[PDB]
């Protein structure tokens, strides 16, 4: 390969735990998404795939779940930069919910219609709110960022970070380690390997699991949806 | 002030706690030194004193001092970034050595020589040997880096990067946190405060209790030799 692109997701937190619809609300690692961070970070030791650089998001579950397998894989010196393009969806006035308190909320058609729809976000967080970003100063920038989002939205707002950071890094034959969320690695693996609206929410991200592009010249893959460091584990996720 | 600069060294290490002299050796932090970077974070909240930007050495003990403080403080998200050029004093062919081991092989009179000169380094450690970072990847840009040095050339090469990195991000009136290691710390603080060959050596650096410098227009500091965030706890290490 020109170049090789590795892609985890980070493991649990304490809201999947309590299946709580998280968003852009900076929640912590449990234990077992700790050490879901220390075996991903065996993992590209085994591999011998030790990365030039990381990228990720602003989420302290992304950004210590990075710090951990760099840890294990004892390679905590190589620059890291961050981008709140990376973040999540942010999941609008559903985050800090959960299954039954959104369904009473928004009815059963609604709450149906934002799991599974590319185009339609839920509705905007109250601005002030408990669980809303919009007084957070890492985002003072974008204006408090956005008040919900879409898996369209998340394609948006992390494209130019892919053409004007990313690609640049993968031309220059370095490899790149981005760890991060489950819809903006979505939005990434959209764009590698050429996905529809259609095929892509229905994409499974494995958590924990580092994922392999080796990408060409063209900076095209050249094995389509990647390779993962632990197949067999990686097939575990998808068949249940 | 125009600009804030805190410093903080990081606390203690196992070879630390086994007497060893490191250098450029990369080791671990001890349960107590961890402790003390969780304290440090404490103290920078407290004070409410969150960095704009982080600069760390490439050495673990600062860069995993500097993510526990983060996370304690809940600001892991800043940009970040590392240089060889803020490591501690490369200890030569003193380094995997003790008290004991280098007075055998060197004598007392050199011993003594290169543990309070300015200008003399101790012998160079042979490279390929065990603790040499000759062949190590995150110094192949500068040939391997230096087989040894005193505190002058730490000076030397530190400069480069205060001037050209680190100003800049003052001058834009930007809070900069600094988490290093005794010399390189040294090598900053005989700049801010104009100090003499002499006076440097001599200076006093405690772990794990952060140093606040306010700078002015011109860069000078507000109060000379700063403010420790605890100077109680500050003024227990240099009185013992
Ligand atoms: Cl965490
Ligand atoms: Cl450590």
């Amino acid at each position: 390969n020109t170049a090789t692109l590795i892609l985890l997701r980070h493991g649990e937190s304490d809201w999947n735990a309590r299946n709580l619809f998280t968003g852009w609300v900076d929640v912590g690692l449990t234990d077992k998404g700790r050490a879901e961070a220390v075996r991903s970070g065996e993992l590209l030791a085994e591999h011998n795939l030790l990365p030039d650089v990381l990228y990720t998001s602003l989420l302290r579950r992304a950004i210590t779940t990075a710090h951990l397998a760099l840890d294990t894989a004892d390679w905590l010196w190589i620059p890291v930069r961050r981008s709140w393009r990376l973040n999540e969806r942010h999941y609008g006035a559903l985050q800090g919910l959960d299954k039954a308190v959104t369904k009473a909320r928004y009815g059963e058609e609604r709450f149906m219609a934002w799991r599974r729809s590319y185009d339609t976000p839920p509705p905007p967080i109250e601005k002030g709110s408990e669980f809303s970003q919009d007084a957070d100063p890492r985002y003072t920038d974008i204006g408090g960022g956005p008040l919900t989002e879409c898996l369209a939205d998340v394609v948006t707002r992390f494209l130019p970070y892919f053409t004007d950071v990313i690609v640049p890094d993968l031309r220059t034959g370095r490899t790149v380690l981005i760890v991060a969320h489950g819809n903006s690695l979505r939005a990434l693996v959209k764009h590698l390997d050429e996905m529809s609206d259609d095929e892509v929410v229905g994409l499974n991200v494995p958590t924990g699991i580092p994922l392999r592009y080796d990408l060409d010249a063209d900076l095209r893959p050249v094995v389509p949806g990647g390779t993962y460091l632990d197949p067999e584990a990686a097939a575990a996720v998808i068949s249940q």
